[PDB]
């Protein structure tokens, strides 16, 4: 129905990261599980450190799903499990800004 994308993107949003978990892990707890992850991400604080929360993405939007009802809440992954979402790209128009009044 929505025909109109060249090789989409399916990124999952994941949460409650324990800040002993990393990227290295995130990818391959998902990899294993499903061949058609792409890559995980975990966002850090200016110290660098895992502020609770990532994101990952795959290949195939089939698995993507899957993920979600089958890794939720992922405990094998970091000492506390992982919220599984469907996070959204940026979705919005950018426009450009400017002030200056005046009175006479």
């Amino acid at each position: 129905g929505s025909s109109g994308s060249s090789g989409p993107e399916y990124s999952l949003f994941v949460g409650d990261l324990t800040p002993d978990v990393d990227d290295g892990m995130l990818y391959e707890f998902f990899v294993k599980v499903y061949p058609s992850c792409r890559g995980g991400k975990v966002v850090l604080d200016q110290t660098g450190v895992s502020k609770g929360y990532g994101f990952v993405k795959f290949t195939d939007e089939l698995e993507q799903k899957r993920a979600l009802t089958e890794c939720q809440g992922a405990v094998g992954l970091g000492s506390k499990p992982v919220r599984l979402s469907v996070a959204i790209p940026k979705a919005s128009r950018v426009k450009p800004v400017e002030s200056g009044p005046s009175s006479g």
